């Protein structure tokens, strides 16, 4: 009669509460050890890049996708090399960056294991004014389709937060993922008419070639009133310079910040980090488009950039993904605001079984929790 | 080129196709936004004044804090107080004098404060009974219940040192006529095991009471499963009376998830915390009806085995409050080899009455140090090639 002492795989056929039924019903395994979309985050500190001895002068973040060609694995990232940290959009000009991200350029890095990376230079300088990108280029992924390489990049217009952080989604292209790397100029992503979600932001471009297509995932900013509201939407393609579709139904995930994805089974899976009620969460949708909470994780890298071994292969059955690279922002102080890369590494593969990657939760010592207090304002309030 | 979802973000669903994502942000919660959610919050910690932890040696170690009530003018805690000659050292070295693990060879001690966070510790509530009775060898996990001018505690109480065979822990209840005590002991069945074979045969753990419906709704937590590993999941018995017995629902475990009980009322329901382990670890939950939990939010820095002021847990509300603060802890404090646990304060707002910003930021974020120290294992890097 009452439920039983071994775990059933399968949903037991009793009256059941609702929580029990949404642990049969809404995941993929009744449990965490068992769940393919469950995972720690480990970290390890990346070896080959120069900050100018963290002085906010030069950032590296928002890594691509890894991809592997040529017999090594190859990132490409957001390049910041300016005299004077970030200012602020109202203290910015043509050469005093606004934000972390402003007066950038996409650079490149290669890798034999993925710990080691040396520094490749550039791949996308910026274009010169009034073209798309002129500002700064930034946010960049990688895309391979038929035998050819593409990035798509938010291509700034002016300084971020000047209205707000406003960019439309623009692409460079080549032959071979050293470069040269040849721009399209226009929009390729574009923003909504006056009055919708995606009119003032395209962030976080990041295809997944899937069902014969492009399906491009992006993060738009909106709202604002009391903060700001992040969604993440999709456009496809069926060549990779467009014309793009957005569909009907974005935002297709309702929490987030910056977009990674992967194909897996015969759906997509995602991280849905920091921002939203679904922060803190790996999402699953069967079509790419409907999107369920998979598991429930916690210290998710920001700003994935997997090894996704099936990104472009149009694969009828994703594999996961178990490392990439990923940022921290303000690394040091705000005045000297910078951001690095780093390596993470997970499971979220159905070709790796780790249990060490699968424990509850990782815990610390008094003194940390006390470093979350109370601030003057709130002890006063009592 | 479709007619775009709107930039300024409805406060109900839109009459529009929408992604199952974007109906789940309305359907699902209270908000389609977390500034508006009652149910998201941050924690914040402050450390306690008041109590002695022997140089953090690892002898003396508190845990489990009752729910927070307000009597005779100031707050009242109840713990489990271990005080021993040595750390615990494991099921295998324990006796008479050697814990086995750090809720071993306790008893339930209670504390008052004029602010709650410094505490005057006040010493015994429940002693150990004398062998053979239920709680000879440990009475721990209590939670505290105020029915009809009257107080109850509700706790494990070991048979054999935890780790041992017949380490049986039944709740066994003690009442007082003041919230000082003195507390006599009640010596009936209080909460049953399920029946062998069932989910909650072995434990009734972590024992914690709300009135609701004009009844003590008990929620408590059991230990089963065990192959890859242990499954913990939370359950409800109700009673009519504070000394029991307590009737199951037949619709346990009503969370599928979490590990110590934490509950309170809020509005019509009953709100939850669901902390560290299983699918839904990290969530605030709610129940329209103290039985059908739903996910109400994510959050992190959970308290542990948390013991709220819950201004309205005994006095049957029909429309519930939430809370803002109370007491937690910390375990293995310092070392293993000088294993304890630690007493804290948590502070938040779960509160139809709090309205603070600034507990309701979305995540709190550290340097790149702080990130490599949960780094890989040897066996890990050898794995990844
Ligand atoms: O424009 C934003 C985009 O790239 C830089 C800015 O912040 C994040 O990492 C991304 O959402
Ligand atoms: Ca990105
Ligand atoms: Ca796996
Ligand atoms: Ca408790
Ligand atoms: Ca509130």
């Amino acid at each position: 009669e009452g439920f039983p002492f071994i775990l059933p795989k399968e949903k037991p056929n009793r009256p059941l509460s609702a929580a029990m039924q949404r642990n049969y019903d809404n995941y993929m395994a009744p449990r965490p050890e068992n769940n393919e979309l469950y995972t720690q985050f480990k970290y390890t500190e990346l070896k080959g890049f120069d900050y100018n001895g963290h002085d906010g002068t030069i950032s590296r973040r928002d890594p691509s996708k890894v991809i592997y060609e040529n017999g090594k694995y190859y990132v490409w990232y957001t390049y910041r090399n300016t005299p004077t940290p970030p200012q602020g959009a109202k203290n910015s000009n043509d050469t005093i960056p606004s934000a972390d991200w402003d007066l950038a350029e996409i650079w490149y890095a290669t890798s034999k294991d993925g710990f080691t990376w040396e520094e490749q230079g550039v791949a996308v300088p910026r274009p010169p004014k009034p073209n798309v990108g002129w500002r700064s280029v930034t946010t960049t992924d990688i895309l391979k389709w038929k035998g050819k390489f593409y990035l798509y990049y938010q291509g700034f217009m002016e300084a971020s937060g000047t209205r707000g952080d406003d960019c439309p989604v623009a692409v460079s292209y080549a032959d071979s993922p050293d470069g040269p790397w040849t721009p399209h100029t226009e929009v390729v992503i574009p923003n909504g008419k006056k009055g919708e979600w995606d009119q003032y932001s395209i962030h976080d471009p990041y295809p997944i070639v899937y069902k014969d297509k492009i399906y491009l995932y992006y993060k738009s900013d909106f709202d604002g009133d009391p903060n700001l509201v992040r969604m993440q939407g999709l456009a496809i393609a069926d060549n990779p310079l467009g014309p793009f579709k957005k569909s009907p139904l974005n935002p297709v995930i309702n929490s987030g910040h910056e977009t990674t994805l992967f194909p897996f089974k015969e759906g997509m899976a995602a991280l849905v980090i920091r921002d939203g009620t679904e922060h803190n969460t790996v999402q699953y949708a069967e079509d790419g488009v409907n999107f369920n909470i998979a598991s429930i994780v916690e210290f998710m890298p920001n700003a994935a950039g997997p090894y996704v071994a099936d990104a472009f292969t149009n694969t009828k059955y994703g594999r996961g993904i178990s490392w990439g690279i990923s940022h921290f922002t303000n690394a040091t102080t705000w005045d000297q605001n910078h951001a690095v890369l780093a390596r993470f590494d997970c499971d979220l593969s159905l070709d790796v079984d780790d249990p060490h990657m699968k424990r509850l939760g990782t815990y610390f010592k008094p003194e940390f929790y006390y470093q979350m207090g109370l601030s003057k304002k709130q002890r006063e309030r009592i």
